[PDB]
């Protein structure tokens, strides 16, 4: 459980690896995997779609029940649902959609949700379909999260760019 290997250490508590988050989940057996979600938990073409496909759509069905019962999340908020076959829990976190003009300051609130869990496998929030500057997302993570976060960045071009400017 929580057996993370091959990650580069960025700070005392933040680590990064060039990998698919789904493949990492199957190897590391994490207590918590983080999804980069929207307020409707409608799992689209990035990390959310990859995680969902790996559960054979069970994540989406559970998400449909959560949303019908509780209504949409707020931007910067989160909820904990099952991790199905990938993890004990999935922490669904909503970063701001910068492509739709949502406030970038909400990325700090988004990463604050990680602080409620001792160890997480996670993606870089808002850095794909939501269009935020990935260098900013990584630095906000580093400056906000105090628990142990292992970031899986599937895009090798981006991984190399983040590592080169960070170290
Ligand atoms: N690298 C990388 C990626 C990425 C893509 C696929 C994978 C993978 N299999 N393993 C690891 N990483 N990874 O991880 C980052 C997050 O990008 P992502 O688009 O998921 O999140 P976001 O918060 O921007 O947008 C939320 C909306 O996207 C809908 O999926 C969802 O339902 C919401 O509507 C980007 O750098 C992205 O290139």
């Amino acid at each position: 459980v929580n057996s993370f290997s091959g990650y580069l250490k960025l700070t005392d508590n933040v680590y990064i690896k060039n990998a698919d988050i789904v493949e990492e989940a199957k190897k590391v057996k994490p207590t918590v995997v983080v999804n980069a979600a929207n307020v409707y938990l409608k799992h689209g073409g990035g990390v959310a779609g990859a995680l969902n496909k790996a559960t054979n759509n069970a994540m989406q069905v559970e998400s449909d029940d959560y949303i019908a019962t509780n209504g949409p999340l707020k931007v910067g908020g989160s909820c904990v649902l099952s991790g199905h076959n990938l993890a004990k829990h999935c922490l669904h976190v909503v970063g701001p959609n910068v492509n739709k003009g949502e406030d970038i300051q909400l990325l700090k609130s988004a990463y604050e949700n990680f602080n409620q869990h001792e160890v997480l496998l996670a993606p870089l929030l808002s850095a794909g379909i939501f269009g935020a500057d990935p260098i900013h997302s990584l630095r906000v993570c580093v400056d906000t999260v105090r628990t142990n976060v292992y970031l899986a960045v599937f895009d090798k071009n981006l991984y190399d760019k983040l590592v080169s400017s960070f170290l």
